[PDB]
């Protein structure tokens, strides 16, 4: 521990079977995304806020051509979540690569990870030392958070109604999809803001209605954000596309202090 | 009838020519355009993309980039935007095209993508709207060199006599590619083309988000026109995002014209 980055190369890939396919989206979103639950033996190491690597097709043509996908679970769950967005050209229409190979996907398949990848990571002392969060997300950027957050607080899906272990640091959440039914993860988020309501913030911007996305509503409410990053110190997180980083950073008007911004961009 | 010809299989050997840095030195990107020769072996029409196989002859995993050239040039080139991230990290393409050099072997596929001009274009003299992203510009400047005959050594010709509105999103000015080839189009086709940059940086302060699409719904009223009064073929060539509110746009002053709109994003 903790070097797990790339105990599983695509040199040598980890046997894994789903054991779940769940739509994530309802139908008043246009993305088609599905959480899988999957099931590597507790042979896959990893650590909240890693990404894992998946090789479609793994048993024509190869086809040893792996994706990222950041998982959503915790350590501390028997089986680990991963969460997909399939993408379409351009329905019943055309797929992308692993898009395709997730499309088809079958209950009890094989499908091949690769080891820990990233260093999106929690601090280490964070549980310890109440430390306090920004996360700022879009679309699929979420997963990471969810991780996070089944860590900080007790995750037992099965014991949902105790206790739960507190990490009372604050954790202010910016979260930007198209619209309600379009967010990943609604389940467990509108969960911990129901269990801590003195712990959990979230902030949803919605694409529908010039534009105006997730930064536009953290510089809307830039006095009040700085705040919680130079008051309560808070940790610096923004997981999603490019566009996030540049409005968000120059907005900062330092020191090598930012350490603990961490961009994670994709 | 050219797609396919070349696979990762048999992929075709080609040579690079040239290798120029596309951006100007107030672009945060970085992006070069490939000359690659390959002894008029490739077969592709105007709008198609290659697939390069990154470190051929490790894994063998071809990534799609748009040709901007056409048909009639001895070499075919293209324009690649080179992926970073912090935890001196590239992409694994871009690594490749970063560190690729004059006279190296470079392996393309067949050819791909169904984002072409429309069989009688010239000589229907049909109208145009084109919608492009950074990168996404690759494509248009192939039509524009066909439409109008291009001959870099010679500059016309040209027969076509449609009308061209381009919309350009980028960062700001010096993000512009090809713009050698956009400006001088312009100058010398003033009746046949026309452009609009949509520059990013503009609405990094105290403003809301701006993009090229927000210019097409503020010039909404012009654009429908543009569409219904003209004939065009509208194509979308970029982001994810610019769709949705210019589709959105087409139900505003109906369908199947659908025939009409061409969409290739990424
Ligand atoms: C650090 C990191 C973390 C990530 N985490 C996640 C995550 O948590 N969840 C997630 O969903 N994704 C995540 N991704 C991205 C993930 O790897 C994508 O699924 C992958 O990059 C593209 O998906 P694909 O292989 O199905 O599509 P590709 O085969 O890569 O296709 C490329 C894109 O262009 C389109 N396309 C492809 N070929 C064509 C064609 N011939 N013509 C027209 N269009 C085409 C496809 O729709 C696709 O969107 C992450 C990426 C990184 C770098
Ligand atoms: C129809 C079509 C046309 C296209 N035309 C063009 C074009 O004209 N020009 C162009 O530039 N592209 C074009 N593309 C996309 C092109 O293939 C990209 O260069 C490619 O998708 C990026 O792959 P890569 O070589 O950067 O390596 P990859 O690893 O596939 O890149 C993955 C992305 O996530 C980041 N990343 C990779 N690994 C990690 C990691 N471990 N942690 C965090 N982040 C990571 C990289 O910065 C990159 O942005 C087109 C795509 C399609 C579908
Ligand atoms: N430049 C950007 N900055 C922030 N958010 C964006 C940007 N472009 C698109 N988005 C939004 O991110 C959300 C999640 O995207 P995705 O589901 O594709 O990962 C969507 O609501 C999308 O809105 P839009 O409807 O404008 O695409
Ligand atoms: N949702 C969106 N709709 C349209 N254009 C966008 C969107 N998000 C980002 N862009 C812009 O597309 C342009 C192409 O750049 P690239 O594709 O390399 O990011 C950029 O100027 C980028 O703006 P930004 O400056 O906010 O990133």
């Amino acid at each position: 521990e903790n070097n797990f980055i790339n105990l599983y190369t695509v040199k040598n890939p980890l046997k894994c079977k789903i054991v779940d396919k769940i739509n994530l989206v309802r139908p008043n979103s246009p993305n088609e995304v599905y959480h899988l639950e999957i099931n590597h033996n507790g042979l896959f190491k990893y650590l909240e806020g890693h990404t894992c690597g998946i090789i479609p097709y793994y048993n024509i043509k190869k086809q040893r051509c792996a994706r990222l996908y950041s998982i959503s679970s915790s350590n501390n769950m028997e089986n680990l979540s991963v969460a997909i967005k399939i993408h379409k050209y351009e329905n019943i229409t055309n797929y992308g690569y692993c898009s395709g190979f997730i499309k088809n996907l079958k209950i009890n398949d094989d499908i091949y990870l690769t080891g820990a990848h990233g260093y999106f990571n929690l601090p280490n002392d964070a549980i310890q030392k109440n430390t306090n969060f920004i996360f700022i997300a879009t679309g699929t950027g979420i997963s990471p958070y969810i991780s996070f957050l089944k860590k900080l607080f007790a995750y037992d899906k099965n014991n949902l109604y105790n206790r739960n272990s507190n990490y009372t640091g604050y954790i202010t959440i910016y979260y930007g999809v198209y619209n309600e039914d379009s967010i990943l993860y609604l389940n467990e988020l509108e969960y911990f803001q129901k269990m801590y309501p003195n712990n959990i913030n979230i902030h949803y911007v919605f694409s529908y209605k010039t534009s105006f996305y997730v930064q536009d509503e953290i510089y809307k409410r830039k006095t009040e954000f700085l705040n919680l990053f130079n008051n309560y110190k808070c940790e610096l997180y923004i997981c999603g596309l490019k566009s996030i980083r540049y409005k968000v950073m120059d907005i900062l008007k330092d020191e090598k202090k930012k350490k603990r911004v961490h961009v994670e961009v994709y």
